[PDB]
């Protein structure tokens, strides 16, 4: 830990920034963390396994709770196998996963496969999994991945809709439970829409512990092109969305967990996902869809693909990608109650973010968000009594950098070791602080 001075702007847009510990918010769970990867992942026993422990290493990073969600696209292309040493999932690699938990010490979200497997060949899986993976680390199992649009891929014919996935979810649910009586499942693993997550909530609202959304920030390929700018910007149908899965929790009692993510689809967009931008915007995801009562989050990843929070392979080894950095903040910060935080006088940063937890061990944190790419900001911190706070940075030099990313003065290591090394206190004068931030970076601040 090496003391840095106190970092200024030379021509900030001074913001105010009140918290109210009366504001009470939502509770972050402490398993709200979470990554995603296709099920084809599977389809080689030493991804998820115990022997690795570079992967295993960077989740345990991320929470000490969380949650490893399998499916994806290629869940409907893996087929289970009893009788196995298209791809194809054996119990090694079940075995391997269960052992995987147990390094990390996440939960399991398990895809099966509707779109072209047999429900027998399900209640054969989830049966193996739930033997070998234990009902206290296995959370869910989902029946198909985004099935709204299996007629993109032929998958079903163009005529599916959700009566039709009602029935496939009902014959896969009756062959699973007379396996499993105690499988739990989420559901419909989709964006929020009207026409399938609605109907499915309200016609399996007994049957599924939670509903599980999709969101990525990037639109239709019609809608304007994601950049780096709008990346960092609201973005309204997310806000609509979550506001929906409010609205079904509110009708059905099902939470719901954001179990698909990420900034633009089908591997990323290259320039955009696989940028600093990313650590900025999923952090502040995190924050946001907590602040709006999400019970989580599991980012879309894999491979080297340019969104993929961790990059790499057993034989090569694996490293953090930028948007891990957004990530880490979050795992830094710590589970609590959100808290009011009110921006003032910040028109001129419209895309600063902030968001105030009261931790579990009693500190108040901040997590701030300068997503404006052009604007310092200077913000003036009111409503914490505190003898001392600390900042930790997220920054790059660019917004567009692919590398250069370090929290707390440092980057993520091998295996994901992390731990601060430069040590900033916030100025404080008349029972308020002063933070400044450069644009386009992040920062948590902790107070004693």
């Amino acid at each position: 830990l090496a003391q840095t001075a106190s970092q200024t702007t030379s021509s900030p847009v001074r913001v105010g920034l009140s918290v109210d510990a009366s504001a009470l918010g939502h509770t972050i769970p402490p398993d709200y963390t979470g990554l995603s990867y296709e099920q084809a992942q599977m389809a080689n026993p030493n991804y998820f396994s115990g022997a690795n422990t570079q992967l295993a290493g960077f989740l345990r990073t991320l929470g000490r709770q969380g949650v490893l969600r399998i499916g994806g696209n290629t869940s409907e292309y893996t087929f289970w196998n009893r009788h196995a040493k298209r791809e194809v999932i054996t119990p090694e690699a079940v075995n391997n996963l269960s052992e995987f938990l147990d390094k990390t010490g996440w939960k399991l979200i398990y895809g099966l496969n509707l779109g072209k497997g047999t429900p027998e060949n399900a209640a054969d899986e989830a049966a193996y999994v739930m033997e070998t993976i234990g009902a206290d680390r296995l959370l869910a199992f989902q029946l198909g991945n985004e099935p709204d649009l299996f007629y993109r891929n032929g998958i079903r014919p163009a005529s599916y809709d959700f009566a039709a996935y009602a029935g496939d979810w009902q014959r896969f649910f009756t062959a699973i439970r007379k396996r499993v009586p105690n499988a739990p499942f989420a559901g419909p693993d989709t964006a929020y829409n009207t026409k399938w997550l609605v109907p499915f909530a309200d016609k399996f609202k007994h049957d599924v512990k939670f509903i599980s959304s999709h969101y990525y920030a990037e639109g239709p390929p019609t809608d304007p092109s994601m950049t780096i700018e709008r990346l960092m910007k609201p973005n309204p149908r997310l806000l609509g969305e979550t506001a929906g899965l409010k609205q079904v929790e509110a009708d059905t009692g099902l939470p719901f967990r954001l179990t698909e993510t990420n900034s633009c689809y089908q591997g990323g967009k290259q320039g955009v996902s696989d940028t600093f931008a990313a650590a900025l915007w999923a952090g502040d995801l995190m924050y946001q869809q907590a602040a709006a009562g999400s019970t989580g989050i599991n980012f879309h990843g894999g491979g080297y693909g340019w969104y993929t929070p961790v990059a790499g392979t057993p034989e090569d080894g694996f490293i953090a990608r930028p948007e891990y950095y957004g990530m880490l903040l979050f795992a830094q910060a710590g589970a609590g109650q959100l808290l009011g935080a009110k921006l003032t006088d910040n028109s001129a940063a419209p895309l600063l973010t902030a968001y105030a937890l009261r931790g579990t061990d009693g500190r108040t944190r901040i997590a701030l968000f300068n997503k404006n790419l052009d604007a310092d900001v200077e913000v003036a911190i009111s409503g914490v009594a505190s003898p001392s706070g600390t900042v930790l940075r997220l920054e790059a030099p660019r917004a567009d950098d692919t590398t250069d990313v370090t929290f707390g003065g440092a980057p993520v290591g091998a295996s994901g070791s992390w731990s601060p090394l430069v040590q900033e206190y916030v100025p404080g004068h008349s029972g308020q602080f002063v933070l400044h931030m450069r644009k386009a970076s992040g920062a948590l601040l902790e107070f004693a």
